[PDB]
């Protein structure tokens, strides 16, 4: 499913994404936006490493999610990744709160870095009334 950015930013409020670990809800928002474009079906296969980004937060098969087909893997959100291809994101929230628990919070996703980080990200929030 593909979100619209309001509906997003009330979903994540109400699964309390908002301050999570120091993160505000607009971070949240930036990066869904520049990682899927607020896709939930997304996936891209890393042909590097053999890993494949999943859903909305474009999580890492790696070391959060399950695929079977990723070498020396693990899966510390204890999730099959295709869980983070569902229309509901209530998993896919737990998961990204699980990312951020660890010390590099936010900063996991590189592109949170390029995109987001220094930046008014205000824009992705207002109006939402959320």
């Amino acid at each position: 499913k593909v979100f619209e950015r309001c509906e997003l930013a009330r979903t994540l409020k109400r699964l309390g994404m908002d301050g999570y670990r120091g993160i505000s809800l607009a971070n949240w928002m930036c990066l869904a936006k520049w990682e899927s474009g607020y896709n939930t079906r997304a996936t891209n296969y890393n042909a590097g490493d053999r890993s494949t980004d999943y859903g909305i937060f474009q999580i890492n098969s790696r070391y959060w999610c399950n695929d079977g087909k990723t070498p020396g893997a693990v899966n510390a959100c204890h999730l099959s990744c295709s869980a983070l291809l569902q229309d509901n994101i209530a998993d896919a929230v737990a998961c990204a709160k699980r990312v951020v628990r660890d010390p590099q919070g936010i900063r996991a996703w590189v592109a949170w870095r390029n995109r987001c980080q220094n930046r008014d990200v205000r824009q992705y929030v207002q109006g939402c009334g959320a």
